[PDB]
């Protein structure tokens, strides 16, 4: 728990403030120096998932903290060496400069500093560069963080084949919860090869009031499959635990829990082709998705709220409807918990795991886009609980002892 | 020398951050948005005091910095509490705020954002908040040194009547360097006090060319006087220094190079009215007036190379030109900060002892606003070798030792 650099937090000073700064023009930008005559929602569909990138950042930074100041040991449980483990400091820094990146990019959207390079090179610009310093060779910047992440990207995206860690589980259930930027990446990717109309000067930002084009739409159905790999890999890593293991609880317990998603968008986008092409058992479709969801949400929340988290421990005592051992400094920290992961277990479900497989609702777009941020927070707040959890007594049996 | 802590290090970059952006956004606004129908000379003068404190506390940052890694003492030379001393986090902390002020009153002076408020307000809000900061009575930010501060202020204003110290000289120093801000203030009052045009709802920026006001003109003769009195508060220090030890020398030679400040503004002034109003002897008062220079920056130059630094010192031996003990890491230092001294020595002179109380010049303004922050550079450069040459070998005889 070596103390950071000074000139690290004049860093992320630094760069929290030229975020602030380029927000606040951004948001008067947006409202003021702009014209009504096109649709904005491809620039928000694309910029979307790097908002979303940078707010899992800087909200992980603060989770880093939390963890090292409250006792959990992170780095022991996540299996990192002590020397080189990041501090809340460098992730914060690297979520501000990220953020300086999406900030300009979407600047650049709004007004065109250059009239001869076209609108729509921005978007690409911006994640082209992230992916390209998330893949940076070079050991420059965070080469050892950056290529251990690296590693286990890889180990989670081949999830059935290799030996499950922590890490590879947190991570999993972080895509689980970030399925917005797979789904905004798939989006990027089909506007730009049907939609994104290269030749006009303001192709990504269309006239037609109309959403005419398949890319919002589901015509080929890809998107359930981009939407459902998130919980595709934690049910096939459940399996390989239990395969593993010869245990059948509690992985086939949470095999359940995380395939509950796949019927969940199935129905979801069965109902969106139904009712798109006008049949007579659309009610029924529309009925029976609803059936599967709530079984959907109260799955993951009892299992947020027992086993992930620990509480409703029968053995607490003094404490009620919580765990025995709380080493938070605050106890009304896990109540005021509960009672947000309820709310956001409903809200995320309806917002991101349809809505954007199904165009029920015409403010879809809008509920998705406020949504999603509430998404990456109960995450974010998730795991405070399941790490503490984890330190406590031993969830997963991840760990020997 | 106890380390700064870690959120005083974010504040200093946050606001550093900030000042960076909305420095960058000024620049973008001045050179796209404006009319060029209206002299924007006025918000310039009023600016530049504002800008030149900004970037005399920053420097003065800097130079704490220096002095505590080179090994100057400055604590002790200022005879201040070991304690509660400012480290230069504080001071660039304290400079970026200010910045932060500063650039946003430059902003709203640039856009109106509230219609209803006067453009001229905005300067004076920023003046009146730096002012009331000052000023501050409640022990809420920086009281300690504030206070300080205003007692040095008060000790320097009264010069004659109080024993000198270290902190009187130097500050007195500081405020001959910052007599532009001084000027500017008198411009402040003036240009308010009569040709403000109140009721004009952009009255600071006039649509005459011509600039007919008395305010940039010297009929009053009291920008002489104002402009002086930097110089006057030095001159009257070194009389009593000199009463007080009765030292012909280094007292006398010292007050007279305070006093060659006197002859030249009022050469300056006197062509001034000279040549305004159309008299046969202009060129003869052009002539003394140019007479007195020279002798005043030749005067000022050697006392600063021989006295005010030690250099040029007899006894340096390996030291080419330098003097024999050197306390800076790297000899490079001192021979670049000669030839920088003395180019500056005479563009300080040159640019606003002159040229802002005559008008000799159009293009005047231009240079005096490019050149006084080389004054403050100039005078940030003599702050790091005068507090060496007095951590090495007393100067002045300020210290019993
Ligand atoms: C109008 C347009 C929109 C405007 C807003 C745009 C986005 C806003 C983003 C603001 C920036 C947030 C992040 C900046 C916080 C950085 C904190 C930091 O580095 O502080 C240093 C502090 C001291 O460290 P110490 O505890 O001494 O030990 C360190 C061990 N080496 O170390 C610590 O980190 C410990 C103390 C802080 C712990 C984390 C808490 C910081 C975040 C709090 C909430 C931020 C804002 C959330 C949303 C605001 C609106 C509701
Ligand atoms: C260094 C670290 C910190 C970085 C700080 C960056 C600061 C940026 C602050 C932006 C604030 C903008 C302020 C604009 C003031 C008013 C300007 C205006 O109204 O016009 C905008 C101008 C249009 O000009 P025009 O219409 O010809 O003139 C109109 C006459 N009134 O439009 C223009 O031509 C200029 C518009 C300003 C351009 C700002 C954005 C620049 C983006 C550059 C490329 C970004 C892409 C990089 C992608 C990286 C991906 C990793
Ligand atoms: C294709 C779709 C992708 C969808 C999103 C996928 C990415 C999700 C976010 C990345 C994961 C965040 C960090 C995960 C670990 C956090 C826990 C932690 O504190 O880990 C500390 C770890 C220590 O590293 P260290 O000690 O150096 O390693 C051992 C040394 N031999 O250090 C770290 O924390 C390592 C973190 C590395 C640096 C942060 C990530 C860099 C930026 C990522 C940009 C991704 C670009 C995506 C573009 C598409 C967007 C639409
Ligand atoms: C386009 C429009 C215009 C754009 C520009 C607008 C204005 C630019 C202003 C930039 C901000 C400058 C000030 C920020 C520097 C702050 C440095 C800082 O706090 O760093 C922390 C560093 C570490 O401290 P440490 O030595 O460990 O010990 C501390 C003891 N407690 O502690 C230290 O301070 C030590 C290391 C640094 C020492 C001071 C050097 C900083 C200033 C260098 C020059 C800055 C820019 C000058 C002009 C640039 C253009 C030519
Ligand atoms: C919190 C810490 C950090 C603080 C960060 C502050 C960020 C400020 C960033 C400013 C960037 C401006 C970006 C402007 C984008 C383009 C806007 C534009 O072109 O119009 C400006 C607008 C005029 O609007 P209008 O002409 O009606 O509409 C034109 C239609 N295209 O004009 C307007 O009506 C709005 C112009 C923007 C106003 C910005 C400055 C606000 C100043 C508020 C008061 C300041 C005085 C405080 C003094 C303190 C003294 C101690
Ligand atoms: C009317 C025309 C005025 C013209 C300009 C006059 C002001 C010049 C600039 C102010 C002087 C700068 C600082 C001088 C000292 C620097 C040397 C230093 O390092 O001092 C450390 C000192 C320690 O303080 P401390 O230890 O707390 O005191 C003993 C505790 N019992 O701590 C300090 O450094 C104390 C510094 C106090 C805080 C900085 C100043 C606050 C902002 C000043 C705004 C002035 C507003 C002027 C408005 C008109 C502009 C046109
Ligand atoms: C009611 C809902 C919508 C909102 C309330 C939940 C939020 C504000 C709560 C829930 C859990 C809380 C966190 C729980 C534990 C930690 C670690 C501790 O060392 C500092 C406080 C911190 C970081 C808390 C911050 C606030 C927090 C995130
Ligand atoms: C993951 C990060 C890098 C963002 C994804 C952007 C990249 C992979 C995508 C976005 C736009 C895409 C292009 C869009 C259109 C075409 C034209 C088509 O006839 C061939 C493929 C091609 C040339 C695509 C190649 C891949 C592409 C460049
Ligand atoms: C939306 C819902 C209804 C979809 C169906 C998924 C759920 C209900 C199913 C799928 C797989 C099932 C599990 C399969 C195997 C076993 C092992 C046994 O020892 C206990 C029951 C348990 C653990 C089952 C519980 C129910 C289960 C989790
Ligand atoms: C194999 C089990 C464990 C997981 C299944 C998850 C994936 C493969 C499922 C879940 C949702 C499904 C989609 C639901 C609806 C559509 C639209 C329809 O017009 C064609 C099939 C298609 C495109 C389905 C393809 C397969 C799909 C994407
Ligand atoms: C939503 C409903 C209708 C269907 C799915 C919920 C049922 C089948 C499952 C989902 C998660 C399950 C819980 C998961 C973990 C535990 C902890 C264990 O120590 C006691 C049983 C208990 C508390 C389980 C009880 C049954 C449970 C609540
Ligand atoms: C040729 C002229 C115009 C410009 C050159 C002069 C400038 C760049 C030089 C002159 C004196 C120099 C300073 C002298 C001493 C110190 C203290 C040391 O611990 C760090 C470097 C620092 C802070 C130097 C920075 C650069 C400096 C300010
Ligand atoms: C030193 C800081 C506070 C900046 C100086 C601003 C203050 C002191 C100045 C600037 C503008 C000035 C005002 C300008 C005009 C008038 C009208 C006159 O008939 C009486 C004085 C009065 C009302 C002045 C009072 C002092 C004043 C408010
Ligand atoms: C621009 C110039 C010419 C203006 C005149 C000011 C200078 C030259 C004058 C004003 C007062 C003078 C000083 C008055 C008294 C003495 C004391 C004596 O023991 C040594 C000379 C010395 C120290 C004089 C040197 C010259 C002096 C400094
Ligand atoms: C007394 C000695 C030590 C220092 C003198 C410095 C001051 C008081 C001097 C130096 C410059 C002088 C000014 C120079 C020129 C003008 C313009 C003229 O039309 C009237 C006198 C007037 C306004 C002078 C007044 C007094 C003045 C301001
Ligand atoms: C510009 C000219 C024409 C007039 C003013 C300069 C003359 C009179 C003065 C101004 C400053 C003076 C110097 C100030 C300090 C010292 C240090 C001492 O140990 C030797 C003499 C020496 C080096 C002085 C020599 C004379 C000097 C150079
Ligand atoms: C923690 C919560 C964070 C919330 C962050 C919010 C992000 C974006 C918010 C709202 C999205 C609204 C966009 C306005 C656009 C409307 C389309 C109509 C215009 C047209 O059809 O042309
Ligand atoms: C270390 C050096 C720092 C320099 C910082 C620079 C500051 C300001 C620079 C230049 C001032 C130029 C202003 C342009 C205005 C011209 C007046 C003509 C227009 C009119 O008559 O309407």
């Amino acid at each position: 728990a070596q103390p950071a650099p000074a000139w690290t937090t004049f860093r992320v000073g630094l760069f929290c403030g030229i975020f602030i700064v380029l927000n606040i023009t951004l948001v008067l930008a947006a409202v003021f120096k702009l014209e009504t005559d096109r649709s904005i929602w491809p620039l928000i569909r694309i910029y979307r998932g790097g908002f979303l990138l940078i707010e899992f950042l800087f909200l992980l930074g603060i989770n880093t903290y939390g963890w090292r100041q409250a006792g959990v040991n992170h780095v022991l449980i996540f299996e990192l060496n002590p020397r080189s483990n990041l501090s809340h400091q460098h992730l914060f820094e690297i979520a501000g400069f990220l953020g300086i990146l999406w900030c300009l990019s979407l600047l650049a959207c709004f007004f065109a500093p250059i009239s001869v390079i076209p609108t729509y090179v921005y978007p690409l610009a911006l994640y082209g560069f992230m992916v390209f310093f998330l893949i940076n060779p070079t050991k420059t910047f965070y080469y050892k963080s950056r290529f251990w992440l690296l590693k286990l990207l890889f180990r989670v995206f081949t999830a059935p084949f290799h030996k499950v860690g922590f890490a590879d589980f947190w991570l999993a259930d972080q895509l689980n919860s970030l399925s917005v930027i797979l789904m905004d990446l798939e989006y990027m990717i089909c506007f730009y090869s049907l939609e994104l109309k290269w030749d006009e000067s303001k192709g990504l930002l269309p006239n037609n009031s109309e959403e005419s084009g398949i890319c919002h739409k589901y015509t080929y159905g890809v998107r359930a499959i981009v939407q459902c790999i998130p919980a595709w890999l934690r049910f096939i890593q459940c399996l390989r635990r239990y395969r593993d293991t010869k245990r059948a609880f509690p992985h086939l317990v949470n095999a359940g829990k995380y395939s509950t998603t796949f019927f969940m968008v199935t129905f979801a986008a069965l109902y969106s082709t139904h009712k798109e092409r006008g049949h007579s058992d659309t009610m029924v479709f529309f009925y029976l998705w609803i059936v599967f969801y709530i079984i959907s949400s109260c799955y993951t929340l009892i299992w947020d709220l027992k086993m992930d988290w620990g509480l409703f421990d029968k053995n607490a005592g003094e404490n009620t409807f919580l765990r025995e051992e709380i080493v938070y400094p605050q106890k009304a920290y896990y109540y005021c918990a509960i009672i947000e992961d309820v709310i956001l277990r409903f809200a995320w479900t309806i917002q991101i795991s349809i809505t954007s497989t199904t165009l029920l609702p015409h403010s879809g777009d809008i509920i998705a886009t406020v949504f999603a941020p509430l998404e990456v927070f109960r995450r974010f707040v998730w795991n405070f609980f399941r790490l503490e959890n984890e330190h406590l007594n031993n969830c997963g049996e991840f760990r020997a002892v």
